[PDB]
């Protein structure tokens, strides 16, 4: 824990994070709602993906008399897209399914969604952009460009953009223990404390078996985050659910709603932690590491 001998610190969005180094780590990244996905595709088989998804979309009745398929979009800087109707029912929406690719190195990433007919073009104008700010990063590269980092690359830019990520994290030496680490934009309406803090009272001083190991403020250089800990014993084994959180502002990419949690259930398998200390070690220097990503 304290000992970040080996820590590898790692890139989420518009934060960097440090943790040890026999981690496993899995990610999800979202962008205006829509999840934005890494694909494992050489240039040829994307090529072939669109081509057999643009049939597929033909060979689908849509109402009564006519197909799903209605463009495929060019969006320049060697990404596509595939616009069909929202469903067998016209309604007046489609959906438009976006493949933008890396630049200098390439990936390709699948960033799919519904939209109006009267947003359409709003709709293409975005991932046109989104196709020339989507750039590559190199496996352990922390970018010193302004940027929402995903898998294997980054939204370059700090113009204002819905964003958000979550990222799961379990340790080999601390079976049972799950860590997870999220963000995203737009402001909570309380703080941790001021939301949860009253039924947590009402659920401790009704049921046994629980302590409040901690609570209150733990900022974390400028971010300003409450946290709250809880343990508790039974079936001889030691639970634990801990939680931080910045509530964050509205409009803001460097202070968003942002998250870090650790929890480990009851119901004997093997030790997450030896004790209480070794739990709060690790959860400490992990929170504590947290921080925006230095950008030029």
């Amino acid at each position: 824990s304290m000992d970040k001998t080996g820590w590898i610190t790692h890139c989420f969005g518009r934060f960097l994070i440090d943790l040890p180094p026999d981690a496993v780590i899995n990610a999800g990244y979202y962008l205006w709602g829509d999840r934005i996905e890494y694909l494992d595709d050489k240039p040829t088989e994307l090529a072939a993906r669109v081509d057999r998804l643009e049939q597929e979309w033909r060979t689908q009745r849509h109402k009564s008399k006519g197909n799903m398929f209605l463009r495929k979009i060019d969006f320049g800087n060697e990404s596509v897209g595939l616009l069909s109707w929202s469903s067998e029912v016209a309604s007046k929406t489609y959906l438009l399914d976006t493949y933008v690719t890396s630049k200098p190195t390439w990936h390709v990433y699948r960033w799919k969604g519904k939209v109006s007919v009267d947003r359409e073009q709003h709709a293409v104008e975005i991932s046109r952009a989104l196709a020339r700010n989507l750039r590559s990063r190199a496996p352990k590269e922390i970018p010193s460009e302004p940027g929402f980092c995903i898998d294997h690359a980054y939204i370059a830019g700090d113009s204002f953009q819905v964003e958000r990520f979550g990222v799961g994290v379990t340790f080999p030496e601390h079976p049972g223990a799950r860590f997870e680490f999220r963000s995203s934009t737009g402001a909570e309406l309380n703080s941790l404390l001021e939301r949860v803090d009253g039924f947590v009272q009402n659920m401790l001083s009704t049921f046994a078996g629980m302590e409040t190991l901690r609570k209150g403020k733990h900022p974390v250089g400028s971010l300003p985050g409450e946290e709250y800990l809880v343990a508790g014993s039974d079936k001889g084994q030691r639970g634990y659910t801990f939680m931080w959180e910045v509530q964050g502002k509205e409009e803001s990419l460097t202070e968003p709603n942002l998250t870090a949690g650790l929890a480990v259930l009851e119901r004997p398998p093997p030790p997450a932690f030896k004790s209480d200390k070794e739990a709060l070690e690790l959860w400490d220097t992990i929170v504590d590491s947290i921080r925006v990503r230095p950008t030029s």
